[PDB]
């Protein structure tokens, strides 16, 4: 049976959401500061209704549980667990540097991406993924830190690995960097589908009452 | 006759309520150092117990705040989930008013100022007087230094009472009830009074219009 998923990203100044559907994909994205909670659900209703899809064939949903800003994070758990209480189907929780991380391959090709998203405090959020069959895998785990303290899991001067993220704008303070990097780039919805995807397939999914395996500082 | 769903999490703690067939039905409980938000299974729980499907709710009420920033965020979030998925209005209830409400409930009385202690020693205000049974707002709510806090009535012509934490600082306000609660917080129970009220007079509004009071 073609599995329906539901994937929403409200972790940036970025409000993205996306569908998977008899095996096709419709993603939509708009910046939007500040105004994610009033912008988020309209664009669910619009995605559903162009792809002439009821809430009701939605069989889990994803979203990007951080890292990122701390407002927009806490929307996208909220929503999400209150949809799927309401529908009774479980929950997907993706890392928005896995996010970030199958960005880059999908649009660079990047089969190596350390992931880098500023966090407060003059630290930023870590991570480093390589593809495994598609999926964007993370190599170690996550971390917040000096930009100083920051480390690939392979050899450093390769130079097929690449830079993505938001953390990057401390490039400078890192003790090694990349041939290419994108400072600017931000998760999307259409990239946390396909993660979704695996980790559905997989047999990932949590019910809306259950403890979230998502751990807000 | 209306089934309505009200939930609470503004504070330390956590409540949720239902009217049902003219019944209403209501759990309240304090939420430990370690532990989280119990929202949904209070839900789950309560709607179990009164043998309704959640499906059955016509609107759902919540506090829309004032108070802490967290408890907003992820509660109106799943407010908003809920009301979506279900297709159906949110009521939006301000959490003075909800305080105002129950020390009617719990102490009859009639004219309450509503205190609750805010960031940087300040309060969040609001004063309330009780018609048709429902504590309504008189003058404005603000966020305020307790010393600059007034209420709408003649002080002298009636007792009012003081309902909320931002009491812990009466001796910095410039006036004083006759009585005062100051440990008093948000119930679900009192926010399902007020939603009702709310309701009759048609007042729903959409999922995504859900927004807190700041």
């Amino acid at each position: 049976h073609m599995s329906t998923l539901l994937a929403l990203d409200t972790s940036t100044e970025a409000c993205s959401v996306a569908l998977l559907h008899e095996g096709r994909a419709l993603s939509h994205y708009e910046v939007i500061p500040r105004l994610h909670a009033q912008r988020l659900l309209p664009m669910v209703r619009d995605l559903l209704d162009e792809a002439g899809v009821a809430l009701s064939a939605v069989d889990a949903i994803a979203f990007g549980r951080g890292p990122g800003a701390f407002t927009g994070v806490r929307i996208a758990i909220g929503v999400v667990q209150g949809l799927a209480f309401a529908l009774q189907r479980p929950v997907l929780a993706v890392s928005d540097l896995a996010i970030l991380a199958q960005r880059a391959y999908r649009e660079q090709g990047a089969e190596r991406v350390a992931a880098a998203i500023d966090a407060r405090m003059d630290e930023v959020y870590w991570g480093c993924y390589q593809l495994q069959q598609g999926e964007m895998r993370l190599a170690g785990s996550e971390a917040v830190l000096p930009p100083e303290r920051v480390a690939v899991p392979w050899d450093a001067a390769a130079a097929d690995w690449f830079g993505a993220g938001t953390g990057w704008g401390y490039v400078e303070r890192m003790p090694q960097r990349p041939v290419a990097l994108d400072a600017s780039l931000l998760p999307h919805a259409e990239d946390l589908l396909s993660l979704a995807g695996f980790a559905w397939a997989r047999g990932e999914g949590v019910e809306a009452e259950q403890a979230l395996p998502v751990y807000l500082r």
